């Protein structure tokens, strides 16, 4: 079987993407953030503290004839940006774009951090990293992808994120009309639970390509591109007036500047990120300083190929027994 769902940016900056997901019987439709950097499916629910809910659609297990409380199970998660949430665990039927999994662990948030409360358009997260990162205790739970793997025509899903436009998550098949040229596959390390791979280098604008290994993770749940300080400094040096601001927490640049493109290597192939993708707009309403989409990973400890990079490509997450990542131009 297969599944296919449209994913839509939540705002005009492509800060995140939401995808409708059907949970329960009868279906309750929630808009979830598909996150290949985490492995928990958690939702705002009727059990969430009422003051921590501001416009979200909530999952109500008591109205689902297929929901079962997973006795004694709890979950607690903290994301790399400081966000967190926690609660209890149900099992229920979950469907994405026609692809149905029964007995999926649905983690019901009793408490959420402020950053989720303020994001009225995101009803929860759907983790798509490896199940070793799932936070359910005492019994670890499998991701939606892991549960679906057996019935999928092919153990893959693909991410086709749009620039200021809707995109597609496909499960179980590779749409050969969605990209140009060939798909270049590269090896994945699962030792930390992430879709971790090694990029073969980079180029700034029309400059020479610098062959150098950059280890990082493919993370649809992170907005920006986080790279080593040496790379990020070489990019922003080509933007007149750009500077790293400690008060802002990263590189900013004059909104009137034109940004050079950024190329990253996948094996022998090259993925070009247009300079317009790196502009994340004024740091405050009316400001003439704009926030950059390429930032240093030094404070983070891991390099992150977030949405800025991934939306420049058609990306195959190959969940075969030896997993690989595929990249194609589009
Ligand atoms: N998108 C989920 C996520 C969030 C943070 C991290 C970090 F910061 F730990 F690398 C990885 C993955
Ligand atoms: N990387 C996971 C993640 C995704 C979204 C959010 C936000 F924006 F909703 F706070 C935080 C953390």
């Amino acid at each position: 079987s297969t599944g296919s769902a449209t994913t839509t940016p939540i705002d005009s900056l492509d800060d995140a993407y939401i995808t409708p997901v059907q949970i329960g019987t009868p279906a309750q439709t929630l808009n979830l953030d598909f996150d290949t950097g985490s492995s928990d499916l958690w939702v705002f629910s009727s059990e969430t503290t009422a003051s921590e809910v501001d416009g979200q659609t909530i999952y109500t297990p008591s109205k689902s004839t297929t929901a079962k409380l997973l006795s004694g199970a709890t979950w607690s998660i903290s994301y790399g940006d400081g966000s967190s949430s926690s609660g209890d665990v149900y099992t229920d039927t979950v469907s994405v774009g026609g692809l149905t999994v029964t007995g999926q662990a649905v983690e019901s948030a009793k408490k959420v951090s402020s950053s989720f409360t303020e994001d009225s358009t995101i009803d929860g997260l759907l983790g798509l990293a490896f199940s070793t990162l799932n936070t359910v205790s005492p019994t670890q739970q499998k991701t939606f992808f892991d549960n679906a793997k057996a019935s999928l025509d092919s153990p893959v899903f693909t991410a086709d994120l749009g620039y200021h436009a809707p995109g597609t998550y496909n499960f179980g098949f590779i749409d050969t009309t969605a990209y140009t040229g060939s798909i270049t596959y590269t090896a994945v390390s699962t030792k930390q639970g992430f879709w971790e791979w090694t990029s073969t280098g980079y180029a700034v604008g029309s400059g020479t390509f610098k062959s150098t290994s950059i280890d990082g993770i493919a993370d649809t749940g992170t907005t920006l591109l986080y790279l080593p300080a040496t790379v990020v400094s070489a990019y922003w040096a080509q933007v007149s007036g750009a500077k790293s601001s400690s008060s802002v927490g990263g590189y900013v640049f004059p909104c009137s500047a034109t940004l050079p493109s950024f190329t990253f290597g996948v094996g022998s192939a090259r993925i070009v990120i247009p300079g317009d993708y790196i502009d994340f707009g004024p740091i405050s309403t009316g400001s003439s300083s704009c926030f950059g989409g390429i930032q240093s990973s030094a404070g983070i400890g891991i390099n992150i190929f977030g949405d800025v990079a991934l939306k420049a490509a058609f990306v195959v997450f190959n969940g075969a027994t030896t997993p690989t990542l595929g990249f194609a131009s589009k």
